[PDB]
């Protein structure tokens, strides 16, 4: 129902970036790519946008300013041709929480470096968005507004000009704790990301929300029937402030009434501030899920009857 009202509706494709105790780790054993019968069908139900995760480490093996991999590009590349050749938007996420073999990436010219390197890769389509990095945690938060920059430099400098930069906080990038929660410089993703500039002034901040107690994802309880707006709250008046846009690129209720209306509270409050939020992507689609209480795959989701009509 909530579609039309928002610039981006879509899901993640969660699945490339599995298994990452293995890298470079095997295809069909620890990671797989996409099902394009199933984004095809959502691009057909009137989705249009898919957050591609990936891992860093097989993309760009041995160090961030090495070359890419040309068979996992490949399988990137042909995933992402397939939706936006429909017109749909490609989301190009390295699913690393600022980690790098494990290591927080603490070199930002090592990051401008990955990310000239991916960008090049994509820089003549302009229906793809690079994302920084998937949930930078704990680190200090000057270090991820600093990675951030190094990211967008990289990328203008490749020459993708035409795409969106979703930026991401610290602390898991979550909406609910973007005034509050406090890196290890004692600084906030409010304190410290909203410097961030772009020559090409396409700048989208990319924050996460769930719904359970401590906001990880990990409980199929949902607090209350309006956990989803009430969190999205200090971000939104934040966004206002400083004059930015952002998107909601991860979020996700269990299949049960109070999730259900708490999400749907959620993506109502999105459309009546949709001068700040862009949209909203749901966590997660992929063919990999079995019963993961919030799969929207079409064919096992558990999730997917109930929600699919909800984000469409
Ligand atoms: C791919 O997606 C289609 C559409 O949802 C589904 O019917 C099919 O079973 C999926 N294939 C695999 C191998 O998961
Ligand atoms: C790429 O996808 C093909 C299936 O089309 C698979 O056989 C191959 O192993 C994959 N390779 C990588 C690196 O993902
Ligand atoms: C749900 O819990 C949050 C957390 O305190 C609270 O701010 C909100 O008002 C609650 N909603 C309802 C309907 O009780």
């Amino acid at each position: 129902k909530r579609n039309k009202k928002m610039r981006f509706a879509g899901v993640n494709e969660s699945g490339a970036e599995f298994g990452s105790d293995n890298i470079p780790g095997v295809y069909g054993t620890d990671y797989t790519w996409y099902n394009t019968t199933a984004m095809g069908e959502f691009i057909s139900q009137g989705m249009n946008i898919f957050r591609l995760n990936l891992l860093m480490e097989r993309l760009v093996p041995n160090t961030m300013t090495g070359p890419m991999n040309a068979d996992y590009l490949g399988n990137l590349t042909k995933d992402v041709n397939y939706v936006t050749d429909k017109g749909a938007y490609a989301m190009i996420t390295p699913h690393n929480y600022g980690r790098y073999y494990g290591n927080i990436i603490n070199s930002t010219s090592d990051f401008e470096a990955f990310w000239k390197t991916v960008a090049g890769a994509f820089k003549d389509n302009d229906l793809v968005m690079f994302d920084t990095n998937n949930e930078y945690y704990g680190m200090a938060g000057q270090l991820v507004a600093d990675l951030n920059q190094a990211a967008i430099n990289g990328i203008r400098a490749a020459g993708a000009t035409s795409q969106y930069v979703n930026v991401e906080g610290n602390s898991y990038t979550g909406a609910w704790t973007w005034t509050t929660a406090e890196g290890t410089d004692g600084l906030t993703n409010a304190q410290t990301m909203g410097n961030l500039t772009d020559p090409e002034d396409k700048i989208l901040y990319h924050m996460h929300q769930y719904l359970d107690s401590d906001g990880s994802g990990t409980s199929s309880t949902c607090v209350n029937s309006t956990i989803g707006a009430t969190r999205l709250m200090d971000a939104t008046a934040w966004l206002k402030s400083n004059n930015k846009i952002a998107i909601l690129g991860e979020y996700a209720g269990a299949v049960n009434s109070v999730c259900e209306e708490a999400v749907e509270g959620m993506l109502d409050y999105i459309d009546e501030n949709s001068d700040v939020w862009t949209g909203a992507i749901w966590w997660a689609a992929g063919p990999w899920w079995g019963d993961y209480m919030f799969s929207v795959e079409p064919d096992n989701g558990p999730a997917y009857s109930t929600y699919d009509p909800i984000i469409l």
